[PDB]
C-alpha cells in the first residue's frame, strides 16, 4: 500500500530520561495546486482520533494529553516523511502502545496499525557525571560541573545538590548549582563529594573520591 511507516516496533527508557525514536511515513497524495495542510498525530493505543486527545500532533487545534504535553514532542519537518516521536522525562506510566495518524483534505485519513510503538519505561539505574579537568590541587580553585546523560531539559529543569565533608567549607546556598567550583584543603583529600539530581522522587547520586595533591 501506499500507506506505509518507517519505525522500531518496541523501545525503552529509563524513568526520568528521554529516548528518541526516528520515524518516517509514506501516504499517497494526489498533488497538483491543491495545497491543504498535513496533520500528523500520535495516540494511545485502544484510542478513537475523533474523540481522543493526541500523545502528540502537530495540529494547532488538537488538545494534548496533559499528562503528555511537553515531554512527548514531534521532531523535524513533516513535509519531508518526519515522524519522530522525542519522548522525555519517561514516566512509568508511559509504558504502553502507540499508533500514528496523518490527515491531509478530507480522503487522507489512516491510522498505521500495521506499525505500532511500544514504550517500556524502565526504573532509573544511570547515575550522573561529576567532571573536571583533573587538576585535584590544593590552594587552587577549580570547577565540577554534574550532568545527567541522556536527558532532555522537556520537563521541569532537574535539581542539583552537593555533598561531602569538602562542601562544609562554602555557602549551603551555592551547593545547588549544577556546576561547582571549589578550593581543596588538605583535610579534603580523600573526602567524598557527592551530586544528587532530581526532577523537581529518583534516586541518581555520583559520589567520587578526592584525590587533592601538593
Amino acid at each position: 500500500s501506499v500507506y506505509e511507516l518507517q519505525v522500531q516496533k518496541s523501545v525503552t527508557v529509563q524513568e526520568g530520561l528521554c529516548v528518541l525514536v526516528p520515524c518516517s511515513f509514506s501516504y499517497p497524495w494526489r498533488s497538483w495546486y491543491s495545497s491543504p495542510p498535513l496533520y500528523v498525530y500520535w495516540f494511545r493505543d485502544g484510542e478513537i482520533p475523533y474523540y481522543a486527545e493526541v500523545v502528540a500532533t502537530n495540529n494547532p487545534d488538537r488538545r494534548v494529553k496533559p499528562e503528555t504535553q511537553g515531554r512527548f514532542r514531534l521532531l523535524g519537518d513533516v513535509q519531508k516523511k518526519n515522524c519522530s516521536l522525542s519522548i522525555g522525562d519517561a514516566r512509568m506510566e508511559d509504558t504502553g502502545s502507540y499508533f500514528f495518524r496523518v490527515e491531509r483534505g478530507r480522503d487522507v485519513k489512516y491510522s498505521y496499525q500495521q506499525n505500532k510503538l511500544n514504550l517500556e519505561v524502565t526504573a532509573l539505574i544511570e547515575k550522573p557525571d561529576i567532571h573536571f579537568l583533573e587538576p585535584l590541587e590544593s590552594g587552587r580553585p577549580t570547577r565540577l560541573s554534574c550532568s545527567l546523560p541522556g536527558s532532555c531539559e522537556a520537563g521541569p529543569p532537574l535539581t542539583f545538590s552537593w555533598t561531602g565533608n569538602a562542601l562544609s567549607p562554602l555557602d549551603p546556598e551555592t551547593t545547588r548549582s549544577s556546576e561547582l567550583t571549589l578550593t581543596p584543603r588538605p583535610e579534603d583529600h580523600g573526602t567524598n563529594l557527592t551530586c544528587q539530581m532530581k526532577r523537581q522522587q529518583v534516586t541518581t547520586e555520583r559520589t567520587v573520591q578526592l584525590n587533592v595533591s601538593l
